[PDB]
């Protein structure tokens, strides 16, 4: 019964108002696997790369279960959402008309795994608590590097692409890594500035692999923080979950005298002030530039929701 209603939702998987929460409820927490598997079929990746469907399900399942379902925000549901948003961007004219099956393949996988095995606390927390991951990656894109090497781990263990040449598997790993590392919010000014320069010069050539992947990296960055770009009802749920996770890190910091990180203090920081600032300083600048690149209706819609949703947070004050 429930698994019959899920199929129908996937018919509108390219819709910006797709309800990922419902989809995950109907599938019993199998949204990432169910949605990503469908996208592989939909983009014809199974045939294109002679994929063993048994190996594909195993791989997708290893990914989904490697997410901590206990994190209120960084879990497989969040991954599924980013993956779904990525799919809508790939449908945009300028990308649809230049990406190769291979690009779509790396895009979807990178989206599905960009927060793999996320611990639920940020980088500065891992650094000041001397977490081995911070040591391993020399306090640089600690989380993103961890998500990527984990992805490379599941890629190898699944043997999904064992029939492809080594060189190809290695490139797949390198390009997925470049896509995942671009999601390190900490380095957005560098990524946004570069993108902006190119949009000003108007020199981007989409038939060039490098330029095309810079764009794909910006699309992944968008997908990762497009929560405020969704309809209020969806955006509201994400705002509460990300804030809940932030506050939990804060409670731990307070309890163990580690110093309460910014945005993580439930006593001195409002969920509204957090969302407003986030939308004003990180979401809006990014999507404006993206709108300069992909000047379509989806871009207007997305910036539109950010406008409405933000006012609603201000409204929810005084
Ligand atoms: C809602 S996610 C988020 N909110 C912020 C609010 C103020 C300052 C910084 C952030 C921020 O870095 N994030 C964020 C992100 F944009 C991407 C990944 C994780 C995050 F915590
Ligand atoms: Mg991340
Ligand atoms: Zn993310």
């Amino acid at each position: 019964d429930y698994n019959g209603q899920a199929k129908c939702m996937l018919e509108k998987v390219g819709n910006w108002n797709f309800d990922i929460f419902l989809f995950d409820r109907l599938t019993n927490g199998n949204s990432l696997v169910s949605l990503t598997f469908h996208l592989f079929s939909l983009h014809g990746l199974i045939e294109y790369f002679h994929l063993d469907m048994m190996k594909l399900r195993r791989f997708l399942v290893m990914i989904q279960e490697d997410y901590h379902s206990q994190n209120p925000y960084h879990n497989a549901v969040h991954a599924a959402d980013v993956t779904q948003a990525m799919h809508c961007y790939l449908k945009e004219p300028k990308l649809a008309n230049s990406v190769t099956p291979w690009d779509i393949l790396l895009s979807l996988i990178a989206a599905a795994t960009h927060d793999l095995d996320h611990p639920g606390v940020n980088q500065p927390f891992l650094i000041k608590t001397n977490h081995y991951l911070a040591t391993l990656y020399k306090n640089t894109s600690v989380l993103e590097n961890h998500h990527w090497r984990s992805a490379v781990g599941l890629l190898r263990e699944s043997g999904l692409f064992s029939h492809l040449p080594l060189e190809s598997r290695q490139q797949m790993e390198t390009q997925i890594g470049a896509l995942i590392l671009a999601t390190d919010i900490s380095r957005q000014n560098e990524y946004l500035s570069l993108f902006r320069s190119h949009l000003d010069r108007g020199d981007l050539c989409l038939e060039d692999t490098r330029h095309r992947h810079l764009v794909l990296q910006m699309a992944l960055k968008c997908a990762d923080i497009c929560n405020p770009c969704r309809t209020w009802e969806l955006s509201k749920q994400w705002s509460e979950k990300v804030t809940e996770e932030f506050f939990h890190q804060g409670d731990i910091e307070k309890k163990y005298h580690l110093g309460v990180s910014p945005l993580c203090d439930r006593h001195t920081e409002s969920i509204a002030n957090i969302q407003i600032g986030f939308m004003t300083y990180l979401v809006e600048p990014l999507f404006t530039e993206w709108a300069r690149f992909s000047n379509t209706r989806l871009s207007q819609t997305m910036l539109g929701h950010v406008g409405l949703n933000k006012a609603s947070w201000k409204g929810l004050q005084r």
